């Protein structure tokens, strides 16, 4: 009913001003040709670019490293996939490899399916850069995942994010009222997709063996 | 886009703009005694009601019959959990003591916080029913048939739920959003643990993903 100091006796859950700033930008450059196993590096650029976008949020750094590192550890795959559809301009990854080679109903197909279908849905809805920046925001500041240390602070961020995201849709797309809701009903799809299947498929090269989850903390350093 | 006939002969009609008030009645008739393994019964009492609620809805049956027993079989946990935020029951959540890592706890937590947050938001009317529609008619799920038609239903429920909120409120204009950003939680809990926790007192091994087709 009245939280100026969180469950603990250190922080102070302070309300918001203006959440996300100019983060609406997200470029993703890439070097040379043909489909070897540089894929790992491609997904890395996104993965990396994703960690920074989030670490750059004036309300994210407030949570402190201990809380940040954990939050991100709880949704990197949602962010990665959100951005996947947003930068899907590259992905020609028909990485459906058919299974030592002397003189097993693994459903990785479903995951790839859901993945394509989600990108597609978001394309069909023509989600713009702004909505993406906020959609990622609503995802990042989820009070659902267990193991989070912020109390109502995180809650107060998701509130603003969805708040500020209703406003942008409210104006920018006045011909469509049921659009916002149409966008929010996409978020559940991000949870249906397994983080592991996503890791096995993209990150295998170098980052693949080390467990992206353990590397997260260092990616948040620089 | 442009979709009026699937990739065959059949077709997809647009919303009839309706889902009768009978889709608001969720009274779970519970037992009488103390807390034995009757939690499995209350669980079933809710499961069977939940599944029977989704079948009352016309758009459901119209969606063929195979597709029916495929869609619900793909979200039952979500519905049961949604409807589980309807504690006309007691403290069945004391599921205590158990070599294990006991991840179960974490699950009880999620289900706990969810029921809390749902209650904190006061789900006025049975927006639950409409949220159960958004859940029921999810195109996300694999192995689904009339995908496009389901989208039409889910799209319907999306609009109606909206027209019920901003038309039944003023002070909270950001409600719709708020109540929508809750759905993802539902996909954050495993059905396995749910089945393993509540329906842990049924005839031997029978998995819920089996008894589903047996609808009356």
């Amino acid at each position: 009913r009245d939280q100026s100091t969180p469950i603990i006796e250190v922080e102070g859950p302070l309300l918001s001003d203006t959440h996300v700033t100019f983060k609406l930008t997200m470029p993703s450059p890439m070097p040379e040709y043909l489909n070897v196993h540089y894929i790992c590096e491609s997904a890395s650029r996104l993965l990396f670019l994703s960690m920074h976008w989030a670490r750059s949020i004036p309300a994210f750094q407030a949570l402190g490293q201990d809380c940040n590192t954990s939050l991100v550890r709880a949704c990197w795959n949602e962010l990665f996939t959100l951005g996947l559809a947003q930068c899907a301009q590259v992905m020609s990854l028909s990485t459906i490899l058919a299974a030592v080679n002397n003189s097993r109903i693994k459903q990785v197909m479903e995951h790839i399916w859901k993945l394509q279908e989600f990108c597609n849905s978001m394309a069909k809805l023509d989600i713009d850069g702004y909505e993406y920046a906020y959609l990622k925001a609503i995802v990042l500041f989820s009070p659902d995942h267990p193991g989070l240390t912020s109390t109502s602070q995180i809650e107060k961020f998701q509130e603003a994010a969805q708040m500020e995201l209703q406003d942008y849709v409210q104006a920018t797309y006045s011909e469509d009222t049921y659009r916002l809701a149409r966008i929010l009903v996409r978020l559940p799809a991000l949870r249906l997709m397994s983080s592991n299947i996503t890791e096995e498929l993209f990150f295998t090269g170098l980052i693949g063996n080390v467990s992206i989850d353990s590397i997260i903390p260092y990616i948040l350093k620089m």
